């Protein structure tokens, strides 16, 4: 449980509670995207999705999911937050109060990242006989290794250093489109379990850099030296270390305080800007003391602006169970076929529903045509009308499932929708036998048949079904992340 | 306006505000008889009925209308009250707090005293473009001189000493029923403006008595003498004087305090019980001082337990205006013909509505029969269906007024209900042509025609219409008042 909550799935990078937060949010702001306050939304959550814990951790994790700061664990804010949600400069955890700040669901992104139609398709866990969360979402991108995580967690320290964006764009556009030259070469690679394409950590809003040594990567920040004023200007840090913790860590080592004179903090979470005046003969005696090597100079040994980016990637598979990984390539391998199978189930279900709609509307317009021959206004039993409408060719229909085909398997969709009462022909007094309604129902049958033929085309798409849909959806997610990040999560 | 508010109508004995109170109460407790508190009900009043004053006088008059004490101005509680609404012993005005006591509408009486069906029939005053109160109610009894009123009011001191109950029962059962031997003799009397029947003031829960001198009655209370203890026990008062005001009025006259020793108050509003010990040789020296006459003895001069019942009866006629009276007989004369005219309008309106219902349901079952000949499923316009259903004999019906005939004159009821669309035949798909519905609609036509024949009988009732209805309704009011008085407005 504790391991099951604090180590995420390889499909979400999120807890069960985080998925509950998102599910309740989609349930909330669907009709109207007006910003709530935090506690109203939290009460909505704890009522609806059965948030099984206390509201302190609820409001905590909600504002954690609203942490929009450079170097957060979210490159993608789930919620547009209005207020004051934190600062990396002051350790990150300096948000506002749960009475002032406003959360709002960023549905203009979430409709694209999460397939809104396929929300029905997901294997839910209907506990307590009631509507509960996805067992796992499925995103358009593989989101579960696109964002950082650095926490004391169960079993292992949870550590997900990020990747790039366009590397995964290239990988997935490669795996889908056959217009890749490397397309079957990628299938060759996946078949042979070999790595062929660059898979680089993130670079967004981080002006330091990386190298590889051994297997590890080392990250470096920047500095400016001026022995005129005898001041070093620090402008760049390693990956996700707060400002105050760094300055206090500099004031830890009395061995290095032997030349540390004056530390002035001009920084913010917006801009890192630290001015450090040192003693006379600082740098030369540092060179005399600190062994300057290739991996760090005297300044990189002194100020300690490098980081070894060790990782821990041992996630939780669906249908119960923990799957333990070694590379990011394993994660992308595991991520692909579930999305493929989801598109397959998607278009098969849509094909079944289009079958049943065309069947029902044909039977209806057939009755409108046979208004003359039937004319059965000398009957007094409804089951009499059932039997006589079973004479002249009208099929038993359970139109309740026909109008809304909720949550079912495709087999039960075709079985138990055809076993109902004929009330759709029937209800009330006269005038709907008039032919203008007949005409518009025929127009509906024509559009449904054209859509059915488009479905039956896309059933046979190479090399797996629905691939052009997924190219369109990655195009939409590209539009979404461009609109978001290039406006930096303002959406205005 | 102040005269218009503080002098009532001769049909209500109530203010415009009191009629607003009753109207909002019927509007409130209609669906459910679950009691409010006072302030919720007052807010319901001030919102709905446009209560044109402040809530202090509102809660004041509401608890005034919940005053159930022997010697109130209400023999008939409009509202069942739960709490503690006052005491005659302490001057009457010692109610509870407006946020802890409960009012409840006594609809089981009010349905009988106020004709619930004829609530539609009343000439309303629809000001501000919206729903407002009756100009005047009409009760089954002449309520407006059945209950006391003793107040400093505009123009005159408002004074309505009560009558009996069964005197007015005899008067009105005489005016209606021709099985009275005095029936045409009463018509002789009303034609000749003479008084023929006893018209006595109230006696309920007043063990004193009355006599006539000149024109007035004088009312006498009781006393018990014991010169053993030299104590007089007062058990009965005059009509509606509080206990503490009486004892203080006894302690006013120092001329009589020359023998007043000790006044002990064992009384309540339930029971009057006052023990007065006097000085030795009180009564004999009182006889030596007070001139014992016929109209009062030495005790009735001393304790002053008599009352001259002067009156002021100058009420406010409807359609504007003040009508000024001389006798109760004038009031009963004015009261009769309006209720007569109300029954006439009542049964004429019901006759019009039964006409229109039988017309519509005959046209409907005619269409159900002519389903075969029409079969007009080869049309595409609704006005086409209008014209072709105007061919085969189906009348234009404004069914909106037909289903609910609100608030209209009978002429507009027959004019503008026949000028509408044929949508009652029409609006949806088919199955209501199945003839069990036809059968039950025929059953409806049969009961409507039988009820129409009963109406056309009662149109010709001697000597004025609806008189047997009014005998039934006075029987119901008799049942209600006996049921209440045996239960003391507890109704349990």
């Amino acid at each position: 449980d504790a391991i099951e909550r604090q180590i995420p799935n390889f499909l979400d990078g999120m807890t069960r509670a985080r998925r509950k937060i998102l599910a309740g949010g989609v349930k909330c702001f669907a009709s109207n995207n007006r910003e709530r306050k935090v506690f109203q939304f939290g009460g909505y959550v704890a009522d609806h999705m059965f948030y099984h814990h206390g509201d302190m951790s609820l409001n905590t994790s909600i504002i954690k999911a609203a942490q929009y700061y450079p170097g957060s664990s979210h490159l993608y804010p789930v919620f547009i937050g209005i207020g004051s949600f934190g600062s990396r400069h002051l350790g990150g955890k300096d948000a506002g109060s749960p009475r002032y700040i406003s959360v709002q669901l960023a549905s203009e992104f979430i409709k694209t990242m999460f397939p809104a139609e396929d929300s029905w398709l997901l294997p839910y866990v209907f506990e307590d006989g009631q509507r509960a969360e996805p067992e796992y979402y499925v995103p358009v991108l593989p989101l579960a290794i696109m964002e950082y995580g650095a926490n004391p967690s169960e079993g292992w320290k949870y550590t997900t250093w990020a990747r790039q964006l366009e590397d995964i764009l290239a990988l997935v556009r490669a795996y889908v489109d056959k217009d890749n030259p490397k397309h079957e070469l990628l299938h060759y690679a996946i078949k042979h379990k070999i790595t062929i394409l660059p898979l680089r950590p993130s670079n967004y809003n981080f002006k330091g850099h990386l190298k590889r040594f051994g297997q590890y990567y080392y990250s470096y920040g920047t500095y400016v030296i001026s022995e005129q004023r005898n001041i070093i200007t620090i402008t760049e840090l390693p990956l996700r270390v707060p400002t105050v913790a760094y300055i206090e860590s500099i004031k830890k080592s009395s061995n290095r305080m032997t030349f540390i004179e004056e530390i002035i903090d001009y920084s913010s979470s917006e801009t890192i800007e630290i001015l450090v005046k040192l003693k006379p003969n600082s740098l030369n005696r540092i060179v005399e003391e600190f062994k300057e090597t290739e991996e760090q100079d005297s300044i990189e040994n002194f100020l300690r602006l490098r980081n070894c980016l060790h990782s821990h990637l041992n996630f939780v598979k669906p249908k119960g169970g923990i799957i333990e990984f070694n590379t990011y390539y394993e994660i992308l391998y595991a991520w692909l076929p579930y999305r493929r199978e989801l598109y397959q189930k998607r278009l098969m279900r849509e094909h079944a529903v289009l079958k049943l709609r065309i069947i029902m509307e044909t039977a209806i317009v057939r009755y409108i045509n046979e208004s003359a021959e039937l004319n059965l206004s000398h009957y007094e039993d409804e089951k009499e009308a059932s039997r006589i409408l079973s004479e002249h060719g009208f099929p038993p229909l359970n139109h309740t499932l026909i109008i809304s085909p909720e949550f079912a398997s495709i087999e039960e969709l075709n079985q138990k929708a055809l076993q109902g009462c004929y009330t759709y022909i029937l209800s009330l007094q006269a005038r709907e036998l008039l032919i203008a309604a007949k005409t518009r129902r025929v127009e509906k049958i024509k559009k449904m048949q054209a859509r059915l033929d488009k479905v039956e085309q896309l059933l046979q798409e190479s090399p797996f079904p629905g691939a052009s849909v997924w190219l369109e959806e990655i195009d939409a997610v590209e539009k979404a992340i461009i609109k978001g990040r290039n406006t930096q999560w303002k959406f205005h």
